[PDB]
C-alpha cells in the first residue's frame, strides 16, 4: 500500500466530502447558473477567454514540421472562425453530426470546439480507420458534414453515403469539387467572432462509436450536463491549479482524449500539451522536460513501453517537473507503478470509466492512499456497488457486477438510434451495469477482474 | 478640456491618494519587504513565474522573419540562461558593465535580463549608432563586456578599448576569435537555473548614455530601488490589469523602451509585445488587430506618421481593443489628441520624464480630465513646483524653471564619473532642476514651454 503523499490538493478529506457533497454545489462554478446559457464549449474556452486568464496559453503544439502555442484568446478566436466556416459552408445547424477525420493537430481542436458551439454533435474518428470502419460510423450517425485531410480523404466513401452533404479538407492544395471544400481558404475570409447556439442540458454534444459485443458500432451520445462532473473530476482527481501544465497523450479520435484532453483541462483552466508524431522515449521526455509537464495523462501501454526503453534513457531526461500522473484505459499493473515511483519519484493513479461513463468514476486521489491493483472509490457524488444478477449488493470479497446508481450528470443520454440497448445497460433498482466484473473490500476499494 | 472617462481604474481619486499616498505603502507589493532579497530583474520577472502568472503570456515577439510567444516561465529560463552564458564566458562579477549592442529581439532582453540578475549594470546602445558614438560610450563606461549582433560587430573598435575583455556575439556564423564567443553555442550548453545576486537598493542596474549640452555624453546610473516607482506608475499611468495586452513602441535603445519597454510592464506582470522591422502603418495597425493590444504606448512622432499615412488606412482595420494609449519623448501637439480621439476614440495620455529622472512624474491619468497641451500633474508621492533661480516657488501663471522636490526613488543615483554634472542638477532648498520651463494652472496642471 503507497502512502498519501501531504499536500495543498484541491480535494483534501476524501470522506467528508463524499459524505456531504451534492452536485448543486459542483453546479455554483459554472457561468450558467448565474446567467442561465449554457453550453459546455462556451464553459470551456470562452468562459477563460474573458476572464484574468486571457493571456494565459491554454494550448501548446509541439510538431517537428510546426512549433505553435496558442491563449485562451486565441483558442477562442480560431474556435469561433471554425464555428463560422461550419455554420456558412457546412450549413450545419443545432443537432446536426459533424465527423472529424484528421490527425492530432491545432486545427481538430479548432474544429471541434466550433462544432460544439454551434449546437452541433461533434463525433472525432481515428486517423488509423479504414474504408470500412468510416463508412459504418458515417452511415449509422447520418454525419451532415466530415472534415478530414488530403491524405485521409481518399477512405472516405462520399458515393456510399446519402446523408453526407460536405467534406471539408484542411491542409493540401486539394481541388473544391461538388462536396469538398478547401477549410483553409474559407477560414481565412471568416470572423472571430460567433454568435454562440444556447443550448439545453439534455441535449448532446459529443457521439463517440464503440466496438461492440454484437460487432457492430454504436453511437454513445453525451450531453452537455456532463460538463459538471468533468469539472469536477477535472478539479479532483487531475488536482488541476493555475500553475500547472497538463499533457493527456490519448487521442482526440477515442472519448478519452476527448473528454480527457480538451475538455475536463479547459473547464478548469489549465494548460494542455498535445505533441504530433508517434511515440518515440526521446519525443516524450524531451517535452515533459522541455514544457515543464506538472500533470501527466496516459495509458499502461505506453507506461509499459517506457518501461520497454530503459531506466537510463529516463535518466538522461529531467523529469522533476512532474507532481501528478494518472492513467486510464485499461487496469493498470502494480509493477509499473513501482516503476513510476522509482523513476519519476511519484504515484500513478490508476482510474476506471468507460465510454458510455461520460466521466471517470472510481478514482485514486492525492489525498488517498493508493493501493497497488486497485481503481480505488467512486468520486464523490457518485454511488457505486457489485451486485448481482438480480440487482442486491453483495458484501465485500464477493465476486460481482460492477454497477452504478443511476443518475450522475455523465451519463450517457442514449445509444444512437438503438433504444433497446440503451435499456440494456440497465438493472432493475436503477442500478447501471457495466458488463465488468470487480469487488469490494472491506476498506471501500474497488479490484478489476 | 477632456473630460475623463468612468471605469474600474488603478488609481480611483487622484486627489484623496496624493494627499495621502506613502512610498512605504508602495514598498508592500514586493516579495523583498518580507524576505529582504532585493533585485529589480527577480522582481520583474522570477517573482511571477513562481506565481499564477506562470503561464501567462509574457512576451509577443513579431517581424517579417520570426513569430513567437514566450511565458513568464520561459522567460525567466532564457534570462538565466543569459546569465549563466555572461558569468561563465564574460566572467562579469556585481557591479560591472556589459553592454548590449543589438536590434530589438528576444535575445536582447533576455541577455539584459540576465546581466541586471547576476549583479551587472545594463547598458543598452541603439543599433544605429556609428563607430564615434561606440567608442565614446564603451570608453566611458570602461565597459567590460559587449553584446552584438555579427552586422554591427563591425562597428565597434575593440583595439581602441583597454576596458573591453570579452566581445558577444548572437546570430550569424562569427569565428570566435581570442576575445570573441558566439552567444548561441555557450547559450546552448547553459542551465536554465540562475543564482540570483541579491543586491542592495542602492545599487545601481540601468547606465543610460545621453547627448549633453557640452556636447559628450553623460552615463546615468539608476539604482535598484527606482523598481519601486517603475512598478507604481506601471499601476497608475499605464493602468495594467491582468487582461492588458501592453505595447511600447521605443526602442530598448533608449530610456523609454527599458524603463517602460521591460520593467515597468513586467513588475505588474504584464503581457508585452515588440515588433520588428522599421515603422509602418500597415505593420502597426495589423499588430493591434491580431495581438488585439490594449496598452499603447508610443512616442508623438510616430503618430504623426500615422497622421500622415491617413484616416481611411486606420479604418480598414479593427483598432476596438486599445483601450488606453499614452505619449512620451515629447510635448504632444494637441492636434494629435483630436486625431486620436477621432480615430481609436481614445484619450491620448501625455506623460513627462528624462532619462534622468528613471520614471514618469508628471502624467495623465485615466481617472482625471485630459487638458489638451498639458503635461498633467505629479504623481502622488513625488512634490513638483514652478521655482526661480534662487529656489523659491513662483505663482501659477508665472514663467519659470521646472523642478521636482529631490528624494524619490527613481532619482537617478549619479553621472557616472563625473560627480560635477551630477552635483550640478540641483538647487538650494532640496530641488533637482531639469533644465526645463514649465508653468502652473490654477488647478495644479503643469503646461510645457
Amino acid at each position: 500500500a503507497l502512502p498519501a503523499i501531504e499536500g495543498d490538493h484541491n480535494l483534501k478529506n476524501y470522506e467528508e466530502t463524499y459524505r456531504h457533497f451534492d452536485w448543486a454545489e459542483a453546479e455554483k462554478h459554472f457561468s450558467w447558473h448565474e446567467t442561465g446559457k449554457l453550453n459546455a464549449a462556451y464553459e470551456a474556452i470562452d468562459r477563460h477567454a474573458e476572464s484574468f486568464r486571457k493571456n494565459k496559453v491554454a494550448l501548446y503544439y509541439k510538431d517537428a514540421k510546426r512549433d505553435e502555442k496558442y491563449t485562451f484568446k486565441e483558442m477562442k478566436e480560431e474556435s469561433n472562425r471554425a464555428g463560422n466556416v461550419l455554420r456558412r459552408y457546412g450549413n450545419v445547424e443545432k443537432g446536426d453530426r459533424v465527423f472529424i477525420f484528421m490527425p492530432r493537430s491545432p486545427e481538430l481542436y479548432f474544429i471541434m470546439l466550433g462544432a460544439i458551439k454551434i449546437g452541433a454533435i461533434a463525433g472525432p474518428l481515428f486517423e488509423a480507420f479504414m474504408e470500412g470502419a468510416v463508412k459504418d460510423r458515417l452511415e449509422n450517425s447520418e454525419a451532415k458534414v466530415v472534415v478530414t485531410t488530403p491524405e485521409l480523404l481518399e477512405r472516405i466513401p462520399v458515393d456510399k453515403l446519402p446523408h453526407l452533404q460536405h467534406v471539408f479538407v484542411v491542409g493540401g492544395e486539394a481541388e473544391s469539387g461538388t462536396n469538398i471544400i478547401n477549410y483553409d481558404e474559407a477560414a481565412k475570409q471568416e470572423s472571430t467572432r460567433l454568435d454562440i447556439e444556447w443550448m439545453d442540458k439534455k441535449d448532446g454534444f459529443l457521439l463517440h462509436y464503440t466496438s461492440g459485443s454484437t460487432g457492430t458500432p454504436k453511437g454513445v451520445l453525451h450531453v452537455h450536463e456532463a460538463m459538471i462532473q468533468q469539472y469536477q473530476t477535472g478539479k479532483w482527481v487531475l488536482d488541476l491549479k493555475e500553475e500547472d501544465i497538463y499533457w493527456c497523450t490519448a487521442d482526440p479520435g477515442w472519448v478519452t482524449g476527448t473528454v480527457y484532453g480538451i475538455f475536463a483541462p479547459w473547464l478548469n483552466g489549465a494548460t494542455n500539451v498535445i505533441v504530433g508524431g508517434r511515440f518515440s522515449p526521446e519525443s516524450w521526455y524531451g517535452t515533459i522536460e522541455q514544457l515543464g509537464v506538472n500533470v501527466w495523462y496516459s495509458a499502461p501501454t505506453a507506461f509499459r513501453m517506457l518501461m520497454g526503453a530503459g531506466d537510463e534513457m529516463a535518466a538522461k531526461y529531467d523529469l522533476t517537473s512532474l507532481r501528478h500522473v494518472l492513467s486510464v484505459g485499461e487496469p493498470l499493473n502494480p509493477e509499473v507503478i513501482r516503476w513510476g515511483h522509482k523513476v519519476f519519484n511519484k504515484r500513478i493513479h490508476d482510474t476506471w470509466w468507460m465510454t458510455e461513463t461520460g466521466s471517470q468514476l472510481i478514482c485514486n486521489y492525492p489525498c488517498m492512499d493508493i493501493k497497488p491493483g486497485s481503481m480505488g472509490k467512486p468520486i464523490p457524488g457518485v454511488e457505486a456497488a457489485i451486485v448481482d444478477n438480480q440487482g442486491n449488493e453483495l458484501p465485500p470479497y464477493r465476486m460481482g457486477n460492477l454497477a452504478i446508481k443511476k443518475g450522475w450528470p455523465s451519463m450517457m443520454h442514449t445509444i444512437w438510434n438503438n433504444p433497446e440497448k440503451y435499456e440494456s445497460y440497465f438493472m432493475p433498482g436503477g442500478w447501471y451495469v457495466s458488463g465488468d466484473s470487480a469487488y469490494m473490500d472491506e476498506e471501500g476499494y474497488f479490484w478489476f477482474q
